[PDB]
């Protein structure tokens, strides 16, 4: 038996990269620096013998993790630090937990080696701990949890790790952690392929994300950790409990994904820019359709209701459309990337915006220009009408409330100087503004999808270059337009005098009401091209 106490009592800990400073250059809540388990439990008063062996000159610690909160209890993010030394340490335990080696340091120096340390037998208790890269199996896993004694046993994988309650883990999957801990770490690391950070990781920076179990609210992403509520969890590591619901994957990758949005979020988006990799995830997974609005819901707000980009679908300013404000950047993906016209935009995009390096807060009036404006850098195409139809050049002057209370001010001139700045880029191939990556025949007519995405504009017909080549006619009987033979086209506009005359309402249905509020005198109907003409109807 002690070849498995020899396991965890004497271990060689490798460097991890400090946290603090990534988050600034990656524009990211800070991920764990829980990164070195020990896998040895203590308690308050148990002293602790450390021998560390040759440290290269570098400084490194020991922390006990244990719990906080007053509401009720989950693991806490910091604990209990004691220094330790090359050579001999003799410690005592200031309270109870696990315990955790902190080396922190640059990784590209030829001095971030790693470091031998042995807690000797008699000192505190070995739990274990599971690491995917070394203990490679189900098997290996099981023994190592039966083993296991304490309230909590880590799981470590390449990209996340998991510390959860010791009998929900029994609870539910009391024997595989491999299937878990391969998907969650797809996950992380498919948000993470979107950023365009594999330049730097793992060479510079390779901290884990770190998911605890609270006995306490319900799913949420902060600076350190992230959190699935205990009595949650087996929808987390039954990857069937996972892949059974379309909404099991989502809200989990939602978490994560407010830990990579701020390069491109703006106050107003916080709860849908992370989205864009909801959906990305979904998309990956590979059974379930894309999760939103159809661009129904931006016509009525747009237009119907003369909403902005801050305020779309939400005349309060309180509380966000998330569902509605979600297909932008869905939008982006599914022409460049899914449709191929440019597979690493989003890759470029966040590059793009973490050189802006502006904070969600600080004013994000401009910072929506700004992203309207990176993005036409990053396509290399002027995507003023993409951003028009958004709206994000309607003037704003009022303050907002999300996670805070800031102030939005969009004027004209600002509005000015982002279009003559996106005009400098050639004309987009196509009106990807109208593009879905859903079509109606794909969902029962229960499923809100079935009566929200239209009849035109999927994805296909942009990707194929479709040309309308039939007698595409319409027909107005008091409110209600009819488009024969339009099933060619993307989308059907109500433009104000000519084809360039501002926008008034579209449709992506051959079949449509026109709301009261809008004004028909002087305007025309119009079939969109795939690739931007328009046709007088
Ligand atoms: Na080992
Ligand atoms: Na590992
Ligand atoms: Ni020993
Ligand atoms: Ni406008
Ligand atoms: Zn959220």
């Amino acid at each position: 038996s002690d070849k498995w106490e020899k396991e965890f009592r004497i271990r060689s800990y490798e460097p991890y990269s400090n946290i603090a400073e990534w988050a600034d250059k990656l524009m990211t809540k800070k991920y764990s620096d829980l990164d070195n388990p020990t896998g040895i439990s203590v308690k308050a008063g148990d002293d602790i013998i450390v021998l560390v062996g040759d440290t290269y000159g570098q400084n490194i610690s020991m922390q006990c993790i244990w719990e906080t909160g007053t509401e009720y209890k989950q693991t806490a993010s910091s604990g209990d630090v004691y220094m330790l030394n090359p050579g001999v340490n003799k410690l005592t335990m200031k309270g109870e937990g696990q315990l955790f080696v902190m080396y922190n340091t640059e990784l590209t120096s030829n001095t971030a080696k790693p470091i031998k340390i042995h807690i000797p037998l008699g000192s505190g208790t070995v739990n274990g701990f599971f690491d995917l890269k070394e203990h490679k199996t189900d098997e290996k896993y099981a023994e190592l949890l039966k083993k296991s004694t304490h309230k909590y046993f880590c799981i470590r994988g390449e990209k996340i790790m998991f510390y959860f309650h010791r009998n929900k883990l029994l609870e539910y999957v009391p024997n595989n952690i491999l299937s878990a801990i391969h998907l969650w770490d797809n996950i992380v690391g498919w948000q993470q392929e979107l950023m365009g950070i594999d330049d730097v990781r793992p060479s510079q920076v390779n901290n884990h994300l770190f998911a605890i179990s609270p006995e306490g609210s319900y799913m949420w992403a902060s600076d350190y950790q992230i959190g699935f509520v205990y009595t949650y969890l087996g929808n987390i590591l039954l990857e069937d409990n996972v892949m059974a619901a379309e909404d099991n994957a989502w809200g989990p990758a939602h978490e994560i994904g407010h830990v990579h949005q701020a390069a491109i979020n703006w106050a107003s988006s916080t709860e849908s820019s992370n989205n864009l990799f909801s959906n990305f995830i979904i998309y990956k997974l590979g059974k379930y359709k894309s999760r939103g609005n159809g661009l129904g819901s931006v016509a009525t707000a747009r237009y119907a209701n003369g909403q902005a980009w801050y305020n779309m679908g939400d005349a309060t300013h309180q509380n966000e459309d998330t569902e509605t404000h979600m297909r932008m950047n869905w939008q982006l993906w599914i022409y460049y990337h899914r449709c191929e016209y440019k597979t690493d935009f989003w890759q470029t995009l966040f590059k793009l915006m973490r050189e802006v390096n502006m904070t969600e807060g600080e004013d994000p009036g401009k910072k929506q220009l700004e992203f309207a404006k990176m993005a036409s850098k990053a396509a290399n195409q002027n995507l003023t009408d993409f951003f028009e139809m958004w709206g994000f050049f309607e003037p704003v002057n009022t303050t907002i409330e999300q996670y805070g209370t800031y102030k939005y001010y969009v004027s004209d001139a600002m509005i000015r100087e982002a279009k003559e700045y996106m005009a400098q880029f050639p004309a987009p191939k196509h009106a990807f503004q109208y593009i879905e990556d859903r079509k109606k025949s794909e969902f029962p007519s229960n499923d809100y999808r079935y009566s929200a995405v239209g009849d035109v504009g999927y994805y296909t017909q942009f990707k194929e270059n479709q040309k309308i080549t039939k007698a595409i006619t319409a027909e107005l009987a008091g409110r209600k337009v009819s488009i024969q033979n339009g099933d060619e086209a993307v989308a059907f506009e109500l433009r104000e005098n000519d084809e360039n005359g501002k926008l008034l309402y579209f449709s992506t249905f051959t079949t449509f009401e026109i709301p009261s509020s809008i004004l028909m005198v002087n305007a025309k109907l119009y079939a969109v091209q795939a690739d931007g003409k328009r046709i007088l109807l």
